[PDB]
């Protein structure tokens, strides 16, 4: 443990943590370095996993995961206070938080070149998980889970596979929440979605069908149809045009009805707690670096997207059998739909293990209740989140949880 | 104005209504008589319109509609408080909440028998009405609306047709809340939700597919093929009757996961407060009648279903083009979801007026939101309330009273 990078005292909190958190940088590829803040397990954190959680966007911080989603605390709407989170994720792991790739939240590098591209982050991603073990190296025995959220459903596998080629980290499963797995299935589902949700009616359905499909196969992907593509158009404009929450559509838009926020999403908590020059200080943030953003314009606009679909790299990560991976999705999100995965997982081929089943929590009153569905196959399960968005652990912090523990304890969910 | 009906005081109330407001017994057919309760307009009684609301089961009170939806005050979880509701229909009408058939909460009739069928039922609400409006001569100049929820979508367009027919009536309008219109449109819709949704998963999918569906349209109603019906029996069974809340899919389902209640509703609050002698006192309930139940056992199970769709009436009520209709929809309800509802109103072939789109509410803070979306012809609209059950002034208030407002102010929505 670098001892420099160890945080004191963090504004906001009324009592100290009962647990070891650092905060500070990992070198990555070139002159790239990686703000990090790594909050050790409130449980025995030498025989508790590493996790490491990846934001998506690209261009968007890890940070929002650990101060809006499943962090020991999350910041209130003032700005400034932090309340302890009695769901969170480091109350049975190691989990690290990693602002990617280069540009994103306190990240930098040297030159400030930020274009960059899925192959490079994997390997920034991969080499700044390498520095990690060098600075941490007490904990290069604990089991080492990779997950994230949103476009990290690319991020994570392509880190993966690189991570499968050195036998020196002890890599033992991967999760992604709403991942972006496969484009194609991701728009082919969100327009079933759309319409199955009550946001199109009969005469889109209709010309859509007509024009989009042939004898019950569609293509809303990459249709040349003309009188297709309108309607697409106008598919497009309802879902993310037009005063829907596409993160959660059953969630009221942030700000009514119309730098880079994600859309329907006030982030004026965490970048007001972030930007306080104590904050900063508290977190060994050099000085002159540039305010905290949640998202990176920059990094968004110039970004290369490469892979069209993680196949390969799941088929490649499932060959070994070594590898416990879990897709799992909020059912009301639209940016990352449950049945675009549902489709991508189901299509992967694997033995069948469980058949698709519900899931429980338990609820203080309420007793046991339907926290979604799951779908097991060897080394690999998908599940839903019941009434949860594209941030899960913010809508359902319990449910979200309760299926980490089991996940990690490679229990049945 | 008739004046020993009159409710004096309340129990449960802080402070006095400002609106008169009456409970008793209307005359239907044979010896039966129907307890009701009507409260006056808040606003302007002499000019507020009638509003007839019918709770649907059947065998269920419009009583719950009243306490627990619309009425000017709910009960309270203590089942002894009532407190105001600010987004109450009888802000802008008289409402008459009517408890039908004979047997039903405080209704009965002399020889008790309570075994009957929609031809009775609305000829029995028809002679009521007319019964009301001989205790009530003053209110038969106002304009007159037929609203309902649930199986009154049976009840509603059954009894307008009777009231069509009779021109001392100044029928000008009916509206139908997550009604029961068609079996056929509701049964094959249903299924389509419960996959879109994320209830079924593709094996299932594909199997129903296989079984009940050939090329451009499935028939999920009443397919006699074997393999079929036993993935509808699994469908029936996954939707209804495994944990998940029918009236709304992302609540939690009453008294954990498994005299007649709804399914997962808790009706306490109401039954405690109704029960106690000092409001039957109060309400002018004869005290021989047995305890009040939001449902009856009895009337559902000795119910006789004629009507399979109300197509007839409602193009029969649209021909004389003299009547204003509503159709809406809860989007998270599976008992009557939007969906059918939709297909039904489309498939009446009206003339489209206005084209499909959102339709927006005003919030404290949030600014303008989408409440749903809204489809009109002429004389009939179909409108959803986004996120919202199969009660939609419980579960969205403000959406409701806005919709019934501009429902009611022949207001484009
Ligand atoms: C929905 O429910 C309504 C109301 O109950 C039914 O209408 C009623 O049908 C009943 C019998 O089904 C009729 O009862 C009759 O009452 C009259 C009184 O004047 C008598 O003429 C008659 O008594 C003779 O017949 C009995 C048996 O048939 C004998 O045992 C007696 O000794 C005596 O000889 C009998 O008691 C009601 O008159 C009738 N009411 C109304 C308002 O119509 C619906 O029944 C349908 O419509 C009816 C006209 C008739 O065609 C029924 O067969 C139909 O089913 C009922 N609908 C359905 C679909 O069940
Ligand atoms: C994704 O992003 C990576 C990293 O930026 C791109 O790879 C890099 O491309 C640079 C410029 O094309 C390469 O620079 C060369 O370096 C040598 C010195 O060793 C110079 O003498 C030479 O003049 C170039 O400047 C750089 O080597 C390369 N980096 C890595 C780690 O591979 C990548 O570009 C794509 O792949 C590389 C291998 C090149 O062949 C490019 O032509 C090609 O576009 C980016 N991917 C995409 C699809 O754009
Ligand atoms: C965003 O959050 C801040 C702090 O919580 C709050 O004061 C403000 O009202 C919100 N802004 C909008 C546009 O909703
Ligand atoms: C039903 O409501 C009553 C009072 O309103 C309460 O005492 C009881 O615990 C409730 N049951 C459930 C399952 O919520």
């Amino acid at each position: 443990a670098p001892d420099q990078d160890e945080i004191q005292r963090l504004p906001g909190l009324a009592k100290q943590p009962s647990f070891r958190q650092y905060s500070g940088y990992l070198k990555g590829s070139g002159s790239k370095h990686l703000h990090y803040w790594f909050v050790e397990s409130q449980k025995d954190p030498e025989n508790s996993p590493v996790v490491l959680w990846l934001n998506g966007g690209p261009g968007c911080s890890s940070l929002d995961g650990l101060l809006t989603e499943h962090g020991p605390f999350l910041v209130q709407p003032d700005g400034v206070t932090l309340e302890y989170n009695p769901y969170s994720w480091n109350l049975i792991a190691n989990v690290l938080y990693l602002e990617s790739p280069a540009g994103v939240g306190f990240s930098y590098s040297d030159d400030k070149f930020y274009a960059t591209n899925d192959t490079e982050v994997a390997q920034s991603n991969f080499e700044a998980l390498q520095d990690f073990f060098r600075l941490f190296p007490e904990y290069k025995n604990n089991k080492l889970f990779l997950t994230g959220e949103s476009y990290a459903g690319i991020y994570i596998p392509t880190l993966a596979v690189l991570v499968m080629q050195d036998p020196s980290m002890n890599l033992q499963g991967l999760a992604v929440g709403n991942g972006l797995s496969s484009y194609e299935q991701n728009d082919n589902s969100l327009v079933y979605f759309a319409y199955y949700h009550g946001l199109l009616g009969n005469r889109l359905w209709s010309s859509l069908q007509t024009h989009c499909c042939s004898q019950n196969k569609c293509n809303f992907y990459d249709n040349k149809d003309l009188e297709c593509v309108t309607n697409l158009q106008e598919v497009a404009r309802i879902v993310g045009n037009s005063g829907l929450n596409i993160y959660n559509l059953y969630a009221p838009c942030a700000g009514g009805v119309p730098r880079m926020d994600p859309p329907c999403t006030n982030t004026t908590a965490a970048s007001t707690y972030l930007n306080n020059p104590y904050v900063r200080k508290a977190l060994n943030i050099p000085e002159q670096l540039p305010q905290w953003d949640m998202c990176n314009f920059l990094v968004n606009l110039q970004y290369r997207r490469l892979y069209r679909s993680m196949n390969s790299q799941y088929l490649k990560l499932l060959s070994s059998q070594k590898y416990q991976i879990l897709l799992y999705n909020g059912d009301v999100d639209m940016a990352c739909n449950f049945m675009g995965d549902e489709w991508f997982v189901d299509s992967l081929n694997q033995k069948m293990e469980v058949q698709r089943r519900p899931w429980l929590v338990k609820y203080g009153d309420s007793g046991e209740q339907i926290a979604g569905f799951v779908k097991e196959f060897s080394h690999i399960a998908f599940l839903t989140i019941k009434g949860a968005g594209h941030m899960v652990p913010t809508d359902k912090p319990l449910a979200a949880f309760t299926m980490f523990s089991r996940f990690l304890n490679k229990q049945p969910y």
